[PDB]
């Protein structure tokens, strides 16, 4: 699934400190997700926000 | 398809944050393949920065 | 030190998620040399899932 792969990408751009990187991929999730995923991308969105 | 290219370029993208050139360059190889001409453009860029 | 080996964490459970198990063990592989305990526990853990 490209929308989990992307969630895990996000956390390692977040690991890594490119807030702005996990931003725009996490907008990828709310594109690409099932709801379930967009919740999860939004969640992390916030904690960036 | 292009949506395998935007994981793929995310991957190689975070290959480059970590300083890995030579990791994102066997995936932007894939991205060159995969990917639109948007992607494909992104990745030619980025390659030629590597 | 710690901080690459959680990157690499992620960077592994991106791999899995793409259906890329070996490309998820070579990093995996790096993971346990250069992870604390905890980490190096999730490693092993993702390993022997895969």
């Amino acid at each position: 699934d490209e929308a989990a792969t992307k969630l895990d990408l996000a956390r390692a751009y977040i690991d890594m400190g490119d807030s702005e990187g996990a931003r725009d991929i996490l907008d990828e999730v709310l594109a690409e997700g099932n709801d379930s995923q967009q919740a999860e991308a939004r969640e992390l969105l916030e904690r960036l926000a």
